């Protein structure tokens, strides 16, 4: 696609600014500034994309039906890759922390950023805060002119903080609530009772749905100068159900989808994590099923990971699965179509971001 | 000290305001409340404050020269103890990052965050990145209405910045710069070549003098609308030589400080840190001074740890300290005398920050 290499074309722009600043500003030599490169692109490229192109096709929606200067319509296009950058580096953050924290071993076809021989879990830590900390840095630097700035920021700041708390009850999920002590060593729960469908969707709400539909499209709005024309308590609801149903895809995708096509290896299962599977599947499953699951969830044996994949398979889980789609994409035509009522322009790019996700295969 | 006291009640006041609204507004439940607030108390509590006391102490300073409404003493007070506790927070997230990266056990006499039986790495990892994110919740919040909104998370962003950097160049001093590639594994070094002064120099730069001395004392100056009555170039240079001294009186208590005391078990010879004491010693051993160094450097080996010990108590380092000190001394009086032409009550703030420091055993 044309607009994906244009898009990648404002990165190496960011990228030689943030290299240079470095140099110049913070005497960093040739070797670290080397590293730090590496660290960027094997971080922040090699992915869909999805999160910075969402951003884009929302802003250039608007574009299409807004009068401009041909400098103007270049400025906010301009504005839309400094903005999905900005996510998708806030995105790279979030994943080389939870590699770490879910003990991965594969991000997008190489290895986890944590397990490069030269690497290692102690720079990698770091290696992730720097991340988070370039999205300010291009932020204030290419948005220290624009009206929309206190905005971002604030926006930023609040889907970063959510993305954080979101983490915190998805790596604590195998715990009983009422155990939790910092004090005392965190056995996994035995009777599972935390595995609810509220319970699952509390943790997918905060953890992916803010940074990966809310972010983006709000981010599109203030670029564009548009965030007036839409209704904000219909995108917060469109952007936490299909957000929902892409933490979905992808619990499922972890079980049964192979490698070589998601580029990540499977590990919720060995992790004993509260995912839509373990939750559906405890949402039907009878007193032998039930059992049979409390006594091989949670470990990294690949017989007990087996006959939970079977059980999984027995259990007739892509019947639910369709059902819970179907649900989704009726709830979604809805709020889309509520959405045409104010801004036509961006409900058709939330048609266009649903369809890509209800779409997808890595 | 009476001024501590009302400092830490307004701990509690954002302590109390960051609960509630992760209960109202992010679902949390009783349980995890709880925990992050003993993780908050844990990492933010227990130090000697010397961070969030500057920004008061520089604000106080103002406030007996300027004329203002009781009101507003009192809020610029009010507002020199939230812009205190961001910084506390913000070296609370730092710590607790910097204790697994340095692979320590003990922070502040009690066990590492990471290091609690109930926490483990893979919490402890986003627990700091929650440490980090309050401090722009607070900041958004407290601050929303206040002229130097912009200013205050422009220099924080930049302030934060140089530490994730100088963080990078702490964690990868003991490579060779040449050898330095992500994807071969990183054997320490076997020359030493980048233990000199002025590498040590820039390393602390980095990753102390930002966020411990520049950070708050203009912090004081934003909440006292002081910024333009001093000139910037001096703090700057000012922040930069007390912090370096703060960080090489941090060094000399890692060797030869008694744990009881300091709080925190030594690592850095361990870790082959390229510490004020390991390049000072450098640079006046001779050449079976220097082989003996080489071959003992690096180890957790209880007896190669007594041998650097040793070597480092032969070579008379509180002979080049006291050297070091006293050719500091001078220059920070003379900073301070230059800080009196335009300021005399932000230098002699100064001057007392200077004392304290000057003054500590932990
Ligand atoms: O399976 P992955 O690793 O793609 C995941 O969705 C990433 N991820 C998603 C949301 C937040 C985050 F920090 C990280 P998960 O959390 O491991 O399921
Ligand atoms: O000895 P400590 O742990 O007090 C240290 O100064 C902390 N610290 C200082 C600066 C930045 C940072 F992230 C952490 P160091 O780095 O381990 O020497
Ligand atoms: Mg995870
Ligand atoms: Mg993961
Ligand atoms: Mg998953
Ligand atoms: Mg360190
Ligand atoms: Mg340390
Ligand atoms: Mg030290």
């Amino acid at each position: 696609m044309a607009s994906m290499e244009r898009f990648l074309s404002v990165y190496d722009e960011v990228q030689a600014f943030l290299l240079d600043q470095l140099q110049s500003k913070y005497e960093i030599d040739p070797n670290r500034a080397r590293y730090l490169r590496i660290m960027m692109d094997t971080t922040c490229l090699g992915g869909k994309y999805f999160r910075g192109m969402t951003v884009v096709n929302v802003a250039e929606g608007f574009l299409a039906v807004t009068q401009h200067d041909e400098a103007t319509k270049e400025r906010i296009l301009h504005d839309a890759c400094v903005g999905g950058w900005m996510i998708e580096f806030l995105q790279a953050h979030y994943l080389v922390e939870d590699d770490i924290m879910d003990g991965s071993v594969m991000r997008r076809g190489k290895p986890c950023w944590y397990r490069f021989p030269g690497v290692t879990t102690q720079c990698a830590i770091n290696d992730g805060i720097i991340l988070k900390s370039w999205t300010q840095i291009m932020a204030w630097h290419y948005f220290a002119d624009r009206p929309f700035l206190k905005d971002l920021l604030c926006l930023f700041q609040k889907v970063d903080y959510a993305t954080a708390v979101g983490q915190m009850y998805d790596v604590t999920s195998m715990c009983d609530s009422n155990k939790l002590d910092p004090e005392v060593a965190q056995p996994m729960t035995t009777d599972f009772a935390e595995f609810t469908p509220a319970i699952y969707k509390r943790i997918v709400k905060y953890k992916t749905t803010f940074y990966t539909y809310l972010l983006p499209l709000v981010m599109g709005l203030f670029v564009s100068e548009a965030a007036a024309s839409v209704e904000m308590n219909l995108v917060e609801r469109v952007a936490h159900l299909i957000g929902e149903y892409f933490q979905v895809q992808d619990d499922v995708m972890d079980c049964f989808t192979p490698p070589e096509q998601l580029g990540k290896v499977g590990t919720d299962i060995e992790d004993a994590k509260c995912s839509w599977l373990a939750v559906t599947f405890l949402g039907k499953a009878n007193a032998a099923q039930v059992a049979e699951f409390k006594a091989n969830y949670g470990d990294k044996d690949p017989a007990k990971v087996a006959v939970v994949k079977r059980l999984y398979s027995e259990a007739n889980l892509q019947a639910d699965f369709a059902a819970y789609e179907a649900e989704v994409v009726r709830e979604v035509e809805s709020l889309i179509e509520q959405l045409k009522v104010k801004s036509p322009t961006f409900a058709e790019s939330v048609a266009v971001v649903w369809e890509k996700t209800h779409k997808r295969k890595k």
